[PDB]
């Protein structure tokens, strides 16, 4: 269908997130370059997104509705990965990342924030308290995440 296009920048984006979710779980120390590269491949992929999507038609009612589950999902995910990352904070600041951490997740949010914007413009008016429950969720976990690696 027309959905199709942006179930795949969807799932691009869950892989992406997945992964650095599994990574930030096996890290407990040490070398955290792997981590910040993780971080680039989901702003990549958020970029990505937003020139796919971007010349794309609206979406139906029932286009974008059968879309709310599978974003939840990743919602729920990005929310899960942040926490973990606020959870190994101490090593990650002992390590000396702590600047480059705030750094990719500053980028993240501004990269996050447009391609929402962007989608919210493609679902219709009657859905638009959702995609902004959806786009919040996302936003509000990102500035956690700033926060807890400030100063």
């Amino acid at each position: 269908r027309d959905v199709n296009v942006f179930k795949k920048v969807l799932e691009n984006i869950g892989n992406a997130v997945t992964q650095f979710n599994n990574d930030i779980l096996a890290y407990t120390g040490g070398d955290a370059n792997h981590l910040i590269h993780d971080g680039d491949a989901i702003i990549k992929a958020t970029e990505n997104g937003l020139q796919e999507l971007g010349p794309q038609p609206p979406l139906s009612l029932t286009e974008a509705l059968a879309l709310v589950g599978p974003v939840q999902g990743v919602n729920k995910l990005i929310m899960k990965t942040v926490d973990h990352l606020i959870e190994k904070k101490g090593p990650l600041v002992g390590g000396g990342y702590g600047p480059q951490v705030k750094a990719s997740l500053q980028k993240q949010a501004h990269a996050a924030v447009t391609l929402s914007e962007l989608v919210s413009s493609k679902v219709p008016s009657p859905l638009a308290p959702i995609s902004k429950q959806l786009s919040d969720q996302v936003a509000q976990a990102l500035q956690k995440g700033i926060e807890a690696f400030s100063i």
